[PDB]
DNA sequence: CGGCAGTACTG
DNA sequence: CAGTAC
DNA sequence: GCCG
């Protein structure tokens, strides 16, 4: 009951306290633009706890019994509820937006974007023509849009069946799976998160290279951003009225094929949830494996077994959307 | 007092 | 390594 | 920010 990887995500759709936080996010959205990595977690935790709670949070005694919710994130709670606003929103850095106009530019975080912000820069104009970019942030920078952008889900089934496609010409026992927010059934998607594996347990050798040479060829991937072991880049649909797109690929031997999936599906706090949970149980779950800790590799044909193992009942994908 | 997921790319 | 991202 |  203490964790989200434990529950069924669908909780959040009946949120009973959207006055606390729409608020609440504000402020962790501030801290996280900013650097407070940890303080800023606290306040998602919370958000989730909030979201998923059965009832409208009234008192300040009912709000401190939830798991997530302590002393200070009580006060905040018992301050929208008798006033209607939270005074420190009104006390946010003025910085915060352009931080975070920043920071949206893949390939710079908060320490790229502090850095803009100290040399005088305020705007995207600002960058293009003063600041010094990656060769990372420079792509980040000419999709700025198109990376903020999700697409239909009805369009990254499209993506997936090009990837699909120009693999199983190589071997056509090769299986593709399209994870993350597209597995866990979203309207919408931010990319493309394609896991490709061979049940033989070693055709799936070589192909990752072979694969992106192919879809480069045709004009499918119209900018790279990491290629070298996995890859994460930019992809467009032939025709009319395309956009880029965002798209991530994974080639795994299938004796990880479970956690490959599991991990490569989330959500994302899914999935440190369930990490943190099997860390107190001496066991240590990656995309690679579920192991002891210092390990044994313990036995996961499939996602059900990781569940198995880690004392959880099964969550379908839709589910893990925390 | 200290962790807060685990892994992996770039330069 | 620090910074960033999945 | 929260929690053990
Ligand atoms: O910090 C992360 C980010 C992602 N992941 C895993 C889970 C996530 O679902 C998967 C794909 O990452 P994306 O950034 O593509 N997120 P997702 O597909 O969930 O949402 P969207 O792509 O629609 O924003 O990688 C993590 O484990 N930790
Ligand atoms: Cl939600
Ligand atoms: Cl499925
Ligand atoms: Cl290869
Ligand atoms: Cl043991
Ligand atoms: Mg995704
Ligand atoms: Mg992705
Ligand atoms: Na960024």
């Amino acid at each position: 009951d203490k964790w989200v990887c434990a529950q069924p995500s669908s909780q959040k759709a009946t949120n009973h306290n959207l006055h606390i936080t729409e608020k609440l996010e504000v402020l962790a959205k501030a801290y996280s633009v900013q650097g407070d990595k940890w303080r800023a977690l606290g306040y998602a935790k919370a958000i989730n706890a909030l979201k998923s709670f059965h009832k409208p949070v009234t008192s300040y005694q009912e709000a401190c019994s939830i798991p997530g919710i302590g002393k200070r994130m009580a006060e905040k709670i018992i301050e929208i509820l008798e006033s209607g606003h939270l005074r420190k929103l009104d006390h946010i850095s003025e910085s915060v937006p352009v931080l975070e106009l920043f920071s949206n530019i893949w390939g710079a975080g908060t320490k790229t974007a502090q850095m803009w912000y100290q040399q005088g820069f305020r705007s995207l104009e600002d960058i293009r023509s003063q600041a010094s970019l990656t060769t990372q942030q420079a792509i980040g920078l000419k999709h700025y849009s198109d990376f903020l952008e999700r697409m239909p889900r009805e369009e990254a089934t499209e993506i997936e069946q090009t990837v699909q496609k120009a693999a199983q010409a190589f071997n056509s026992g090769l299986l593709c799976v399209a994870c993350g927010s597209y597995r866990r059934g979203k309207a919408t998607c931010g990319d493309v998160d394609v896991l490709i594996t061979h049940p033989d347990g070693r055709s799936h050798r070589g192909i990752f290279s072979r694969l992106l040479d192919s879809l480069r060829q045709e004009g499918f991937l119209t900018d790279d951003l990491v290629s070298q072991g996995k890859y994460l880049g930019v992809c467009r649909l032939p025709g009319p009225g395309r956009r880029h797109r965002r798209l991530d690929i994974i080639v795994v031997p299938y004796s990880e094929f479970a956690c490959a999936l599991l991990y490569f599906t989330g959500s994302a706090h899914f999935n440190r949830s369930m990490r943190a949970l099997a860390k107190t149980k001496g066991m240590s779950l990656s995309e690679h494996a579920l192991s002891t800790a210092v390990g044994r590799v313990l036995p996961t044909p499939t996602e059900k077994d990781v569940f198995r193992l880690l004392g959880l009942p099964y969550r379908e994908p839709a589910e893990r959307d925390w």
